């Protein structure tokens, strides 16, 4: 019930957690999920702490699929800690790559319109009960309407990775973050 030296090392290489933190996380993850596999229903219960279960469920399924890199139906500790590390301590570039893999539902390497609207509908449903939204990006259709007409360079009905990454950096919260670049 400690990571084997060889696995510990492999995870220190593929994450931004220290040994102690990986050790602590493995203990916790096992203590909370004695099987060492986290399924969809379990994951939705994690999300339901933060937002009503029924509301968050469709977003929680989309995220679960992004964590589940081999797409077998469950998240093992490697898949979980890696995915957590990227999203919580990753570089902004690779955060947004990970978000792109999520938005791109068929995995053809292009965010289609009906792919975008799906995810945004789920994000809006999850938060509907607590967040009050802007006004112009304040229905999913309204929001999705903004994105493509701020992001679709050629207007090929699709968003490539490159159109997405750049587009997102105007997201107001990313505009806040860039003012903290330690390259003053
Ligand atoms: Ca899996
Ligand atoms: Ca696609
Ligand atoms: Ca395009």
């Amino acid at each position: 019930s400690k990571l084997r030296p060889e696995m510990l090392q492999d995870l220190r290489e593929n994450t931004e957690f220290s040994e102690l933190e990986l050790q602590e996380w493995y203990k916790g993850f096992l203590k909370d999920c004695p099987t060492g596999i986290l399924n969809v229903d379990e994951f939705k219960k994690i999300y339901a702490n933060f937002f009503p279960y029924g509301d968050a469920s469709k977003f929680a399924e989309h995220v679960f699929r992004t964590f589940d890199t081999n797409s077998d139906g469950t998240i093992d500790f490697r898949e979980f800690i890696i995915a957590l590390s990227v999203t919580s301590r990753g570089r902004l570039e690779q955060k947004l790559m990970w978000a792109f893999s999520m938005y791109d539902l068929d995995g053809n390497g292009y965010i289609s319109r009906e792919e975008m609207l799906e995810i945004v509908q789920a994000i809006y449903k999850m938060v509907s009960s607590v967040m009050k939204m802007p006004e112009d990006e304040s229905t999913p259709e309204k929001r999705t309407e903004k994105i493509f007409r701020q992001m679709d360079t050629n207007n090929d009905g699709k968003l490539s990775l490159e159109e997405f990454i750049r587009g997102a950096k105007s997201d107001p919260s990313i505009v806040r973050l860039l003012q903290c670049d330690p390259s003053s």
